[PDB]
């Protein structure tokens, strides 16, 4: 498994502009859109990130390449936050993917107020780690994929998703 594998699990992959669980236009393998509740400045979002006029619908490979990029992108903002590369170094290789994994649902900002979990992890107080996270609205709003990201910070290990 890797870190590809695992988001694409978690965020499947659909062809046509939907809405993710907090009612934001997405496309892809979880690719925000834009925020904004116009499906028209939705579409217009998803042409300039394609290059193309797309009507609100692109292809698998469309959809592949926008989803590099935005791993790209959550890798990038972990490194140059003085906050989480620290934390990031300190990990083995399964747990940088669950680090990953939450930057890429919750951005730089919504992780912000996980200030205490940060500490617990870098300190390899796993168990302690995952109850800290568990009491989140992310867990509470997403119940099953906090668990199988907290797992895989408890573990150290794919189990939760094989
Ligand atoms: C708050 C949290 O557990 O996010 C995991 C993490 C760890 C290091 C760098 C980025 C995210
Ligand atoms: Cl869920």
């Amino acid at each position: 498994m890797n870190i590809f594998e695992m988001l694409r699990i978690d965020e499947g992959l659909r062809l046509k502009i939907y809405k993710d669980t907090e009612g934001y236009y997405t496309i892809g393998i979880g690719h925000l859109l834009t925020k904004s509740p116009s499906l028209n400045a939705a579409k217009s979002e998803l042409d300039k990130a394609i290059g193309r006029n797309c009507n609100g619908v692109i292809t698998k490979d469309e959809a592949e390449k926008l989803f590099n990029q935005d791993v790209d992108a959550a890798v990038r903002g972990i490194l140059r936050n003085a906050k989480l590369k620290p934390v990031y170094d300190s990990l083995d290789a399964v747990r940088r993917c669950a680090a990953i994994n939450m930057v890429f649902q919750m951005g730089e900002t919504g992780v912000a107020g996980f200030t205490n979990s940060l500490r617990m992890l870098q300190q390899k107080r796993w168990d302690e780690a995952a109850v800290n996270l568990a009491k989140s609205r992310w867990y509470n709003q997403t119940p099953n994929r906090a668990k199988r990201v907290i797992t895989t910070f408890r573990t150290g290990t794919w189990d939760a998703y094989k």
